[PDB]
């Protein structure tokens, strides 16, 4: 109760920032998050030793795969740290304990494949979820751990707020499936345009949630250039695995997965900079002006991928 946490100088400063790389040391992984909870929603909000628990449980359920990883799902949930933090006032309590354990638990028990792949493969999962088949694994997974024995991290809630927490968790989960993310954008690049955005109308928080996820789920493409570049490596790593795997369907994989085609990686990153990037923190921006700082990281990383294009590096 009186057991608070702190960090190291440069990172209790970095921490505060959007463009924070967590670093290479897991075990500190754990303290940064519940750092980040104490300052983002209260010390008295978790009960530490339940908390402690549950992060160590999600931390085994997540695999060892490139990008998909422990540390994809501590850097997600930094990122919304931050834009919680810069947006103080405008979020009710349980969403400030709900969206932080969201993006901690969003890509549990990953194995490094899409949902076309796994509809291709024809996985038991794709049966189970025909849309957004990952995601609804992945808000499954977190219930199980909410579900295990000392694991209830809401457990002072009423059933109620526990319900409507559950359901705050859920969406947001399933608003990662970046498939939903094209008509969210657009509706709420609409709603906005036409002045009809309303934060007091639960659909319209819903939608906006939706796309705080997904700005923090790709935040990979707002830290500084030599974190981006590396970043870039990983989810490579993964898509070349998912293209073999295509292969070994007797299905050509579209050229993004396809490690033949290394050399079209640059106007790769071109193109989702442009289609989805950009227009992600643009229309966040829009709703949520402190987050600019996202959008600056985000055309910073565009200019320096046209540099690699014109072999300036
Ligand atoms: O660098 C990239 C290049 C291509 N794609 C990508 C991923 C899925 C679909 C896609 O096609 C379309 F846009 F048409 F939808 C493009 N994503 C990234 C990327 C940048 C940061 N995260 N991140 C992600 C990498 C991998 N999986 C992710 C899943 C969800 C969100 C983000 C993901
Ligand atoms: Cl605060
Ligand atoms: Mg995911
Ligand atoms: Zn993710």
């Amino acid at each position: 109760g009186l057991m608070q946490f702190t960090l190291p100088v440069r990172l209790c400063k970095e921490i505060e920032l959007f463009h924070f790389d967590i670093g290479p040391f897991e075990n500190m992984w754990p303290g940064i998050f519940v750092y980040m909870v104490h300052r983002s929603c209260g010390t008295s909000c978790f009960e530490l030793e339940k908390l402690c628990r549950f992060i160590m449980s999600v931390k085994k359920n997540y695999r060892r795969v490139p990008y998909h990883n422990w540390k994809h799902a501590v850097t997600v949930a930094h990122c919304m740290y931050a834009i919680l933090q810069n947006n103080h006032t405008l979020f009710t309590d349980l969403e400030r304990k709900g969206l932080l354990i969201a993006c901690l638990c969003h890509d549990l028990d990953h194995r490094g494949f899409s949902n076309s792949y796994l509809q291709k493969f024809d996985h038991p999962l794709a049966a189970l979820y025909s849309t957004s088949t990952m995601e609804q694994h992945h808000f499954s997974q977190t219930v199980s751990i909410l579900q295990l024995e000392g694991h209830n991290i809401f457990s002072t809630l009423s059933s109620s707020e526990y319900e409507q927490v559950l359901e705050i968790i859920r969406k947001a989960i399933i608003a990662t499936d970046l498939a939903l993310y094209f008509g969210n954008r657009k509706q709420l690049e609409e709603m906005y345009q036409t002045g009809s955005l309303n934060l007091n109308n639960q659909s319209h928080r819903d939608r906006v949630i939706g796309l705080m996820m997904t700005a923090c789920d790709l935040c990979s493409v707002t830290k500084l250039w030599p974190v981006t570049k590396l970043t870039a490596n990983d989810i490579y790593a993964e898509f070349w695995a998912e293209g073999d795997e295509m292969k070994k369907l007797g299905i050509q994989p579209i050229p993004m997965m396809d490690r033949d085609k290394k050399d079209e990686v640059p106007q790769g990153q071109l193109g989702f900079y442009n289609a989805v990037a950009i227009p992600c923190y643009t229309t966040l921006t829009q709703i949520l002006p402190p987050t600019e700082p996202l959008l600056k990281a985000c055309r910073d990383n565009l200019s320096q991928w046209e540099k690699v294009i014109r072999g300036e590096e």
